[PDB]
């Protein structure tokens, strides 16, 4: 019995920010008069892009109130442009209270569709720029003895260019400078840019940036009290081709770049995917720790080295990670199973949900007793409802269910 998966029309994207669709705009060994200050980082950001045009609406809200979407990032550039005059350019930048920005930041069955399977593609996929140091994971006292120090450097070769790797960072940084604002500007419609830094190939120190948010206010007694926000994300993806991804967004046409491409250069539009959205500080504090997900996921690597070793009387981390009973690697490459194991981690973690736990579990436990059952037979019902109760709209525990599924027919 495969798991029956809901029907309904497709799920859409419910992630805290851009995953695969992202669009940075990104300044190289940067080295301006307050260079670490995201609002200078980001103004010089919006400063190398001279493709801007007049903005509007290319895939509607539907359910919101579009003309105030554009009016929120036209102001946007108004007080970036604003900030450019004044002789001594501000650390912060407090967005007026506009009515535009106070509607935004407020002062079902959905059957699986492919886009998260394709993201959790581009997740495990290697980019061109590196997004962590090398001694990044652990947080160890001492200095780890021998083995470990091995093994910590294989996987962080193999998953310091990791796309995954990127999300964590971007992750990192939009939750620490959301937390920090929240508590420090309690009261402001405060203007937070969406940064991330990488080395290139070359060793070059790049700062990126993905767009804007905004935050509402946020008096957060509690872990569980959220701070409402807007966010304002660069893409290149036209929102018309999956518009059910797309939902929860007002999708706007801001520019048009001048790419390199496999036919030489090309022009295409630059959109601006704009939605509103909430958080709470309890899960800012979980976002602040997404570098857990590359301790976790070298851990799982670990079990298996020490499972081999154990078997070998004899440390296995060398013959391990370079591939040296085991006759090939699955996935095709090493490199693959360790970001893989990451592509997990961090998409367990940027889509989080109840529905994702009760999955979790309750599908270890159906894993489990199916796994003594192919072993202990030839080929030839009350936990599955406890499954199915979780399988109502969320992308990645759809995802996953269709995965268990594939787990079945094999
Ligand atoms: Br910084 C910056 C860069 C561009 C714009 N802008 C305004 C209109 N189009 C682009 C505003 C601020």
């Amino acid at each position: 019995r495969p798991l029956r998966l809901p029907d309904g029309p497709p799920c859409s994207q419910r992630s805290k920010f851009l995953l695969m669709d992202a669009l940075k705009l990104s300044i190289e060994d940067p080295s301006h008069e307050g260079e670490g200050i995201p609002l200078y980082d980001a103004i010089k950001c919006m400063r190398t892009f001279f493709g801007w045009k007049e903005p509007n609406v290319v895939k509607p809200h539907e359910k919101g109130i579009n003309p105030n979407y554009l009016l929120s990032w036209k102001q946007v550039l108004a007080e970036l442009q604003d900030i450019e005059n004044e002789e001594k350019i501000p650390r912060t930048k407090n967005m007026k209270k506009t009515s535009q920005l106070k509607w935004a930041l407020g002062e079902e069955l959905r059957s699986l569709a492919s886009w998260i399977q394709n993201e959790f593609n581009k997740a495990c996929e290697l980019t061109d720029s590196s997004w962590i140091e090398l001694d990044e994971i652990g947080e160890d006292a001492a200095p780890i003895e021998h083995i470990a120090s091995m093994r910590r450097n294989y996987f962080t070769a193999e998953v310091s260019h990791c796309r995954a790797t990127e999300y964590i960072m971007k992750g990192v940084y939009i939750n620490t400078a959301l937390l920090n604002a929240s508590c420090a500007a309690m009261d402001d419609f405060q203007l937070i840019p969406m940064i991330s830094k990488c080395r290139t190939k070359e060793g070059r120190r790049k700062t990126n940036l993905y767009g804007f948010i905004i935050k509402g206010r946020s008096h957060l007694r509690n872990d569980t009290d959220v701070v409402n926000f807007v966010s304002m994300e660069f893409s290149l993806t036209d929102p018309r081709l999956e518009p059910h991804k797309w939902e929860k967004y007002c999708v706007l046409e801001v520019g048009d770049m001048l790419l390199r491409s496999a036919i030489g250069h090309v022009s295409r539009p630059m959109f601006l995917y704009v939605r509103t959205n909430g958080t709470s500080k309890i899960k800012m504090k979980w976002g602040m720790e997404m570098r857990r997900c590359l301790l976790q996921s070298l851990q799982q690597i670990e079990s298996m080295i020490e499972a081999e070793s154990s078997v070998k009387e004899k440390d296995m981390t060398k013959e391990f990670f370079e591939n040296k009973s085991p006759k090939g690697v699955e996935e095709g490459s090493i490199g693959k199973v360790c970001r893989t194991l990451l592509a997990k981690s961090v998409f367990n973690s940027l889509y989080a949900s109840p529905q994702l736990e009760g999955f979790s579990a309750e599908s270890r436990k159906l894993l489990l007793i199916v796994q003594a059952l192919r072993d202990n037979l030839e080929p030839g019902g009350g936990l599955y409802e406890a499954i199915e109760e979780c399988l109502i709209n969320d992308p990645w525990v759809l995802l996953n269910a269709s995965w268990f599924n594939s787990f079945l027919t094999h």
